[PDB]
Parts: C-alpha cells; structure tokens; sequence
C-alpha cells in the first residue's frame, strides 16, 4: 500500500434526524482506492423520512431513502459504502485493479 488518508471532502449537508446521523455512521465506516472527494446531501420529506444522495465533486452517482420508524439505517449506511464505490469501479479503479489486483470477491 504506502497510502495515507490525506484527500477527503466529506460534508454534513445534511438536516434530518437520520440525515444527520447517516453523515456520521458513513464516514465513520467509509474507506476508498480513489481520491475520497464525496460529500453527503440530504431532502426531509416527512411523507417517510429523507431522500440521502452522494456526489463526488459536483456529479450524483448513488442515492437512497432512509426511514425513521424503520431499523434499516445500519444497513443502509454499511451498502451505501460499496454502491459509493460501485459507480466509481467502471469509471476508473477499472485501470488500477486491471494494471494490479483484480476483483474476486462479487461479480454479478
């Protein structure tokens, strides 16, 4: 490896009661081969909880409802970490695990 966690942009623009608290508990378990430049934006929309999109920079490439009354936050949180990464994998970690250690985990 030789890598430090030094590039982040990691942002809690988010203000619901689980919004708020999805910032933390992603960042909290959140790891990444890329340059790590993601931020996390919330809607509170009280007909069910909030809507949770991330970006990287400027650009959407996952995003989910969270719900209150519901126990699937910890669940949520832990996948929104491999579906963060998942847009990104075909984009451009493609050439990095393809020049050195590709996948053999979960194909399809």
């Amino acid at each position: 490896a030789v890598e430090v966690e030094v590039p982040g942009l990691l942002t809690d623009h988010t203000v619901s009661s689980i919004g708020h608290d999805f910032y933390r508990a992603f960042s909290d378990k959140w790891e990444s081969d890329y340059t790590g430049n993601l931020t996390i934006n919330e809607r509170p929309s009280a007909r069910a909880g909030s809507w949770i999109t991330i970006t990287v920079n400027q650009d959407v490439i996952f995003q989910t409802f969270l719900f209150p009354l519901k126990r699937d936050f910890e669940k949520t949180v832990v996948a929104a970490l491999i579906q963060t990464e998942e847009a990104l994998n075909r984009r451009q970690i493609n050439q990095a695990l393809l020049s050195t250690g590709d996948l053999a985990h979960d194909e399809f």
